């Protein structure tokens, strides 16, 4: 997260940290079993990390729990980043409690001009590298259809949205992917792309997570 605040530990009791030998993506956890992700964070091999705020510290309020399945959607296509959403199941279910919570599926799209809560531990800046132990958050505006296909014309799919500033200097940024961005309580996006980061005039794509509210239920339903 560029340009974003230190949330404060355990405030976004939803937001996983993804680990393969060293965090490299965010999700949510969506029930006691579940993890909501990008697919292109996609790798054999995962353990789910619930509870952090420092990835690098153990604090005392972690869970640390093996994926045994992930389900990257039917339609990812990663060239495009179209449909850049896949499910984690977890092991064994996650012990809900004031640092490990799930955060619900919206049941409305959200609405342009609606300012949202994205957070991870991804890089915090534009030009050059610097990552961060402890969890950043952002917030952020949904930008309309029209200026995010202006910004990054011929690439934006029915399936995503922008968010951001088109002035530059707050964005979400590389090791961001996969975490939320909630609007009005619900996950209504996962961090997916964008050019650079912070960047005038190229303000973050997420994955539009309304769309893929019966896929997810059906898959939870079946798995
Ligand atoms: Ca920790």
């Amino acid at each position: 997260i560029v340009g974003g605040y230190t949330c404060g530990a355990n405030t976004v009791p939803y937001q996983v940290s993804l680990n393969s030998g060293y965090h490299f993506c965010g999700g949510s956890l969506i029930n006691s079993q579940w993890v909501v992700s990008a697919a292109h964070c996609y790798k054999s091999g995962i353990q789910v990390r619930l509870g952090e705020d420092n990835i690098n510290v153990v604090e005392g309020n972690e869970q640390f729990i093996s994926a045994s399945k992930s389900i990257v959607h039917p339609s990812y296509n990663s060239n495009t980043l179209n449909n850049d959403i896949m499910l984690i199941k977890l092991k064994s279910a996650a012990s809900l409690n004031s640092r490990v919570a799930s955060i619900s599926l919206p049941t409305s799209c959200a609405s342009a001009g609606t300012q949202c809560l994205i957070s991870g531990w991804g890089n915090t800046k534009s030009s050059g590298t610097s990552y961060p132990d402890v969890l950043k958050c952002l917030k952020a505006p949904i930008l309309s259809d029209s200026s995010c296909k202006s910004a990054y014309p011929g690439q934006i799919t029915s399936n995503m949205f922008c968010a951001g500033y088109l002035e530059g200097g707050k964005d979400s940024c590389q090791g961001d992917s996969g975490g939320p961005v909630v609007c009005s309580g619900k996950l209504q996006g996962i961090v997916s792309w964008g050019s650079g980061c912070a960047q005038k005039n190229k303000p973050g794509v997420y994955t539009k997570v309304c769309n893929y509210v019966s896929w997810i239920k059906q898959t939870i339903a079946s798995n």
